[PDB]
């Protein structure tokens, strides 16, 4: 009553997604495609008179399930929409081999991967164990600074467990990059703890060893030395909205699909209208690590027609800029360890949230905003610079001083209150923000400068008040 899918970097075909969509409408309770912040997509529902024939299913287009509920390689994530456009189609092959190569290794605890794009941080990296951070010297792959430890589950009250940003290991050349791989992943499972299982991650064995130490067992086991990080920078962590240009004549339309869920809604037929694309597309689809989804290498001459369809079915629907970076966890009614709703829950709480910028002269604004039904942290609320954790039915940890490009853990707030407490609480900073901020000032680094709320500096301890 869930299935996960194998889709290194979130790349898939239409023929792909024409048998996906057809299973969904056909064979799940739900009828849903779910759209996940690890660029692949859920059913949610199949009778078991169907998990056979799903298998089958995926195996006849050339997909695979993952297992969820296995210590194993998640999916591993690649910049669905790299500014410097030429760079995917390499980070991608690379996204795909680190998959394949972890592929049945057996673990402490489930293993994150990462290739990312500087400038953009859209697949969060501090909340994975191990990431890739491409270099390029003109327009070709030299080679990736490596991160390691990232984490965001915690458990509430519990001082023991915490979230963790991933830590500068130093840079690689491209030619030893499955030889880190599979050091990194080894190492973690020699050392990682496996008697409790709450403490079984890699952040904790970072913490407990010394990142000095978890580095140089790397290095023995590659056969390298890192040499010094290299220069990258982020700017963001949202997807491009509408039409890009990539390169020569191709045209990238990312859509816009809140909490990823696919579906026919009434005036709103989502899933029907993506069904018709992918009838039509020349190329292929791309989920991104925000739920939403690329309509990916549209020649120009197919762009109007594209858009028709996307548009006839409220594929287009213009939101706000703060909407556009927001993201909910699944939660209720599927998942079997949900505190409190997420997914459901954040569409009219950010309605009121649009109210609270209009009503502060700031709907052009965005605050990275996060929900999350628990604390094991799926929503990624532990990197957002407004981070809501849930606690209890309607109630919610509120966190605040994140950063806009996701390196910076928000320390708590406010603990189990419920939506109207949230939203005065908002209210009142919101205002503050926009009255007092200096120029291009995000919210989160707002409060942490003007002492609303303590910066979390070292996660391992001092996370927890
Ligand atoms: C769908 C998704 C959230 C979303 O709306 O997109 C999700 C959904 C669930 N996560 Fe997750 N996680 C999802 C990304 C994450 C991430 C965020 C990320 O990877 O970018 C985290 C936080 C980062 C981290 O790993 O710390 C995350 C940390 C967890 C944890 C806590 C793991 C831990 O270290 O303690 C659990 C529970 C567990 O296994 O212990 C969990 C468990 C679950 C399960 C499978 C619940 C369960 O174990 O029975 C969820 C299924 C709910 C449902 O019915 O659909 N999920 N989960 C993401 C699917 C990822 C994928 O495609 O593979
Ligand atoms: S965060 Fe807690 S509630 Fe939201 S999906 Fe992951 S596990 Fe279920
Ligand atoms: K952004
Ligand atoms: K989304």
């Amino acid at each position: 009553m869930l299935l996960r899918c194998r889709l290194p970097g979130g790349v898939i075909t239409t023929k792909q997604w024409q048998a996906i969509d057809k299973f969904a409408g056909e064979n799940t309770i739900y009828g849903s495609i779910r759209l996940t912040n690890r660029q692949t997509f859920q059913f949610h529902g199949i009778l078991k008179k169907n998990v056979k024939p799903v298998h089958q299913m995926l195996h006849s287009v050339g997909l695979d399930a993952l297992a969820t509920a296995n210590d194993m390689n998640s999916n591993v994530l690649c910049t669905s929409n790299p500014y410097e456009s030429q760079l995917h189609a390499e980070a991608y092959e690379w996204a795909k081999k680190i998959s394949e190569h972890l592929l049945p290794t057996y673990l402490p605890r489930k293993f994150k991967t990462t290739v990312v794009i500087p400038p953009q941080n859209d697949i969060d990296l501090h909340a994975n164990d191990m990431n890739f951070v491409a270099i390029a010297e003109n327009g070709k792959l030299v080679g990736f600074n490596l991160l390691v430890g990232g984490g965001l589950s915690i458990e509430h009250g519990n001082k023991k467990t915490y979230a963790r940003t991933a830590s500068e290991f130093g840079y690689l050349p491209l030619e030893h990059t499955l030889a880190v791989a599979e050091a990194v992943v080894t190492t973690q499972r020699d050392w990682g703890n496996r008697t409790d299982r709450k403490n079984a991650k890699t952040k904790y064995t970072l913490e407990r060893v010394g990142v000095e130490t978890f580095k140089a067992e790397v290095e023995r086991r590659a056969g390298i030395k890192f040499e010094p990080i290299r220069p990258y920078e982020f700017t963001g962590r949202g997807d491009r909205i509408g039409w890009v240009k990539g390169i020569d004549d191709n045209w990238h339309l990312t859509l816009f699909i809140e909490n990823g869920r696919i579906l026919d809604y009434p005036a709103r037929p989502l899933k029907t209208g993506l069904l018709e694309i992918a009838k039509i597309h020349k190329g292929d689809f791309r989920i991104t690590a925000n739920q939403n989804l690329i309509i990916a290498g549209v020649p120009e001459s197919e762009k109007a027609k594209i858009e028709k369809i996307a548009k006839e079915s409220g594929l287009m629907n213009a939101v706000t800029p703060q909407r556009e970076n927001s993201m909910a966890c699944v939660s209720f009614p599927t998942c079997p360890l949900a505190m409190a709703e997420a997914e459901r829950f954040l569409p009219s709480f950010i309605d009121n949230i649009d109210n609270l910028m209009a009503k502060h002269g700031v709907s052009d604004e965005h605050i990275v905003m996060r929900v999350t039904g628990c604390p094991n942290g799926c929503g990624r609320a532990m990197l957002a610079e407004v981070g809501l954790v849930g606690k209890a039915p309607g109630r919610y940890n509120l966190h605040l001083g994140g950063n806009r490009i996701g390196t910076r853990i928000p320390r708590m707030y406010k603990e189990n209150i419920t939506e109207p407490e949230i939203l005065a609480s908002l209210d009142e900073l919101i205002g503050r923000w926009a009255k007092e901020r200096e120029a291009g000032e995000g919210f989160g680094d707002f409060t942490v400068r003007a002492g609303i709320i303590r910066p979390v500096l070292d996660p391992a301890r001092d996370l927890w008040d």
